[PDB]
């Protein structure tokens, strides 16, 4: 049932033709403050702006003939929707995207630019799931989970795979945590390339269901948390993702929005890169324990840079 | 008198130990709109945030023993000041930096972080040059020109050198233009690596003294131009830089602030990178003629990303 590093390896092969082997950035400013060597895997530079492109492409690249012709459908309010839309376009698969009537104009335009057929719903009614079921069952459309899927998580893991192949062994790896696709895929990669590398997942303190699950040994559900980390407002971990996280992740950490904001500002002012709030979870945690990272080689996964410009300007002004 | 490609080559060797071999980014979105292949040399990822680090280091690496011990002094309101400060620190040379009393806090903090000794003056009186002469002559401090210097321009040219070495021949190269250090150094590199590459300098339309000089065959002086391109408000080209530009640059183009703003927004929203207004001059021009760049391989020099956060947020909200 559970994917292994071999699936991450095969995913690298499947996506090689379309995915970006994103650059790894370093900062003399960061290295100084940490008294270590930090390596940033920039998935904000990934096709469509987030790491999710990897898992979306890996999953769509394996649908059967009937599904390819019928098409796919998404209703997620996060990066998965655009990851699926772009992946579908690249693979010649029709894609319908359910979005709120008040969705950011730039996001709607981007989705249409990805060939996605936009279907809107009223945000106040929040009829998303109902609509997704009705449309998908009637039209034979396939819905790919944003994280709880073997193909999706294996694909997300290729970012870490690339990081290790480029910089070599790492003593610590920090990864953003929502549903757990990125973390589980990254853990598979880390355990293979660096058995002794400490792997950490990071959640917003207001939504530490992943942390609670890790402690309890069972998946814990919570009400949608209020936090600026819009991509980590997950209510619970996935079955596949948690099964791997529980076995291959060393610990789950949490950071405050205040910390996410300082990190977002730092990325902009010191490293000159645009990172969405949720994509700051990993570095914020690392900074929070820079004292325990002495002279180690540390990997930071920058998950994405898809933040509404107005919102970005807002946080930068905080 | 004039530096040649050989000086750019030797500069690469002098700075190799401290400068960043900045990454080259590409965009499927840009390639589509241009119907070509575009390559972005990211000097916003250079040490200190701008390409000037290269020329500063090349010049300071060649001062005599007396000058190294006495120190250097800068009074420029742009990136050159911090380029000199950081380069001086790295080379064990004292550096005094003259800044306005109302200089951006983050910039002052950065300069101090670079070991620079800050000296302030009143912005309304603008006593900068007077002070710089008085202090430098009394203390035996050396002042390095921000662009009109053989060592400075040769160093700036290594960015283009690196671009050509990484991506190979290019049909067109777009470079930002202020005093002409970047352009002249880049032209030297371009003529060597790609004899047939069209080299273009780009200025803000309000300050097209470089364009006028190129047309006239003589250096033209203008009053400080009003434009958001704070790093290209130069009143005239340098003697060394113009001498090279006149012989090795194909043409000088100009863009409006409106175009710079759209470019700054695009870099943030589509490529996820922070670029200061002046650093958008090169891409803005390229877009303005994307139709004449058919199926070519085009190089874009992103000169820097040092823009006050508040100012950056402001432009992003436009
Ligand atoms: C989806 C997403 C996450 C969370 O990833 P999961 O696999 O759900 O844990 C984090 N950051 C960004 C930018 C995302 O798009
Ligand atoms: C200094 C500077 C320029 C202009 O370079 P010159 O060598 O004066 O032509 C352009 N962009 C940035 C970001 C700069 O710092
Ligand atoms: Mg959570
Ligand atoms: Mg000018």
């Amino acid at each position: 049932v559970l994917p292994t590093y071999d699936d991450v390896a095969s995913a690298s092969e499947r996506i090689k033709k379309f995915a970006n082997k994103t650059p790894v950035l370093t900062s003399s400013t960061v290295n100084k403050e940490f008294v270590a060597e930090v390596f940033f895997k920039c998935e904000n530079f990934q096709k469509m702006g987030a790491f999710k492109f990897r898992g979306a492409l890996n999953a769509l690249s394996q649908l059967n003939e009937a599904q390819r012709k019928a098409g796919v459908l998404t209703f997620s309010s996060g990066n998965h929707a655009q990851a699926i839309a772009l992946s579908a376009k690249i693979l010649g698969i029709p894609a319908k995207i359910i979005m709120p009537l008040d969705a950011p104009e730039a996001k709607v335009a981007a989705t249409k630019g990805y060939g996605g057929q936009v279907i809107m719903y009223d945000r106040y009614k929040d009829d998303r799931e109902k609509m997704a079921k009705e449309i998908s069952e009637r039209e034979g459309l396939t819905i790919i989970p944003p994280y709880d899927h073997p193909h999706v998580l294996a694909g997300q893991g290729t970012a870490a795979k690339e990081l290790f192949e480029e910089v070599g062994p790492l003593d610590a790896l920090f990864v953003c945590l929502g549903g757990g696709g990125l973390l589980s895929g990254s853990a598979l990669a880390a355990r293979h390339f660096a058995p002794n590398c400490e792997v950490y997942g990071v959640e917003p303190e207001a939504g530490n269901d992943g942390q609670q699950s890790f402690r309890k040994g069972s998946i814990v559900h919570i009400d949608t948390p209020k936090t600026i980390a819009d991509g980590a407002q997950t209510q619970h971990l996935g079955n596949y993702t948690f099964s791997i996280i529980k076995e291959k992740v060393d610990d789950i950490l949490t950071v405050s929005d205040e910390e996410l904001i300082d990190c977002l500002k730092f990325y902009a002012a010191r490293m000159k890169i645009v990172v969405e709030p949720t994509g700051c979870l990993s570095f914020a945690a690392a900074r929070a324990m820079k004292e325990k990272l002495k002279n180690k080689r540390i990997g930071i996964i920058i998950s994405g840079g898809n933040v509404d410009i107005e919102r970005y300007a807002h946080f930068l002004s905080q």
